[PDB]
């Protein structure tokens, strides 16, 4: 649907630059153009189209997620899937962004994910250090914003950082 | 007042059970065994003892703070900060998982104003001026991993203090690799 992704990219760019709060239904029909006939067929609320636009730069993650249900539970695997989950979130990275800065997209904003990295009946100490492992890639988005330096430079070293706390579990 | 701490016991329990936005009033006062009225004069509404349980819980978070202007920045000094963030963060691990499953309960209390602001406080403490951005990366993902810690933790099956520590203990292990 090209119109449906036009209208995902008219208000993602204005979610960048005026901010999801600021953003209006009337200001991203007036950057469609023509195409905001098109608008009101697709989506209904502002809500509706953010959860669209985390629904299609999700989509790395879920190839991701069928991609490990037919891999063997080693630390191999956790590791794999953490590396590969670090580049699904690429994306995602102007989504973030807005989060940060608007608390209703937060609140309108990956169990999937820790299913798979879970170690079932492992100590306490290691099923920690998995979580830990994961919640550090996760939410990395959100903290690496603050240092200063490259933004891939920046997510290897911290995918360095969790593989190393991955290993620890074992 | 004792029924007072009563009401908000019950009401946690509940609030993690089933969720803030699903649990009423009426399955508070009931829960209890109180009546309808015997609860609206202790609390006015659901909101109101929502804003007493997480109440009280954060005054060592600015004391954290305050005490980070006044030490060395050294990575000793990091190592204590992140120690004593884990401690302040003990009591707000169920209050965290109800703003995580009640958008309505996330909004009453507000995320902003509860440990972001201190949040972004503290990584000034921890940033070290001039590093590498290995070793920046490294401390605020040791940060990080204390922070969003109470998130996840309820998650993971285990004693809830025994979690603290071994999530603490990991993040130690990453602020010390920052060196």
């Amino acid at each position: 649907a090209n119109t449906r992704d036009k209208i995902q990219s008219v208000a993602l760019e204005l979610f960048i630059e005026r901010g999801y709060e600021k953003t209006s239904m009337r200001e991203i029909a007036e950057g469609l153009g023509i195409t905001k006939a098109a608008l009101y067929y697709h989506f209904k609320a502002k809500e509706e189209i953010l959860v669209a636009i985390s629904q299609g730069l999700g989509g790395p993650v879920d190839e991701l997620v069928a991609w490990a249900r037919t891999q063997p539970r080693t630390l191999e695997t956790k590791r794999e899937v953490l590396r590969r989950y670090s580049e699904a979130l690429m994306g995602a990275a102007p989504l973030f962004r807005i989060m940060q800065e608007s608390g209703a997209a937060l609140r309108t904003l990956i169990a999937a994910i820790g299913e798979l990295m879970y170690q079932d009946g492992a100590s306490v100490r290691s099923q920690v250090r998995i979580s830990d492992a994961l919640a550090s890639v996760h939410f990395g988005a959100f903290f690496l914003s603050a240092i200063e330096g490259d933004p891939e430079e920046k997510r290897k070293a911290l995918l360095e950082s969790a593989l190393e706390t991955l290993d620890s579990s074992a």
